[PDB]
């Protein structure tokens, strides 16, 4: 059974997975993604390191592979991350001039989104912008531009492709009492009140065991920021217990603006946290109990 088909039947948009050429050409990943998932994200090939390793010298082969594979197989596409501190070339983080960095950031945003204009459902424009206490994380953009880098990035993305849904995303948004969760809600509320085109909040749910239960309260709290959408991204759970995965699915069913869920990969040995076996398919590419529990919950 396909959890994408089943979650669509319940009124949601997709069940998705992060992947890339390295996985789509090995094992049973292509077959599983064709059968079970309705949306794909490039895990690495769209990041800044990969796409613009030298300023103005772009490298799109790997991202082109993913986009073309998705279109050929009828999958929705998410992509990112346009602006965050991860995968960031040192030629970007060493820039000290404000106007210089604004223009570099706008050009990176505009070039990537223009190349795939009309083909991308969701762009993660800004990622991991918050510290754990809810203050803004000090990356080169905050250091050099200031807090306006986030409005500027979304304004620029909206101008490049008005068809795409523009997300901010962060991790450790999984507990409704945690300071980082209420802070991103408070900030996104103000950005939207000021006309900034943030269409979504993406919760990067790299979860420890047992955290699924708290998502039932944290996800509606994120939705109270009033973005058109919220999404579950980078989902994995240490131990992969059905209890956690069913809790996460129930949370997205409970939140009307939650359009879908994206798991961080297909099979355990391809996880960056493989020793915690946190995904839905095992090392033989067979579905695990957590996969079956999601199927049964959605039926
Ligand atoms: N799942 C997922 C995922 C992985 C990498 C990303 N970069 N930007 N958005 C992303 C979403």
């Amino acid at each position: 059974q396909s959890i994408d088909q089943l979650i669509k039947a319940r009124g949601k948009v997709y069940f998705g997975v992060a992947t890339d050429q390295n996985r789509l050409t090995t094992g049973k990943n292509a077959a599983i993604i064709k059968a079970d998932f309705g949306m794909v994200w490039p895990e690495n090939s769209m990041q800044w390191d990969a796409t613009e390793p030298s300023q103005g010298n772009f490298n799109f082969a790997g991202a082109d592979y993913l986009v073309n594979w998705a279109q050929q197989n009828g999958k929705l596409i998410g992509a990112g991350c346009l602006v965050w501190h991860n995968f960031l070339p040192s030629w970007v983080s060493s820039i000290t001039d404000k106007n210089t960095l604004i223009n570099v950031m706008k050009n990176h945003i505009t070039t990537l989104m223009t190349r795939y204009k009309g083909k991308i459902r969701t762009w993660d424009v800004v990622g991991e912008a918050f510290n754990e206490d809810g203050s803004l994380r000090q990356n080169v953009f905050l250091n050099v531009i200031g807090e306006d880098y986030i409005p500027i990035a979304f304004q620029t993305a909206r101008a490049a492709d008005p068809n795409a849904k523009l997300y901010i995303m962060d991790y450790n948004l999984d507990s409704a009492s945690y300071p980082k969760t209420q802070a991103i809600v408070n900030r996104v509320k103000q950005w939207r009140a000021a006309g900034v085109p943030i269409d979504g909040i993406g919760s990067q749910m790299h979860l420890s065991a047992g955290q699924g239960a708290g998502v039932l309260q944290a996800l509606p709290l994120l939705a109270s920021a009033g973005t058109p959408e919220v999404s579950i991204l980078m989902l994995d759970v240490a131990g992969a217990s059905p209890t956690d995965y069913v809790n996460v699915v129930n949370a997205c069913l409970n939140v009307q603006s939650c359009v879908g869920i994206t798991v961080m990969g297909v099979a355990d040995p391809d996880s960056a946290f493989a020793s915690s076996t946190p995904l839905l398919f095992d090392g033989n590419f067979n579905p695990k109990p957590a996969y079956n529990a999601i199927v049964q919950d959605l039926q």
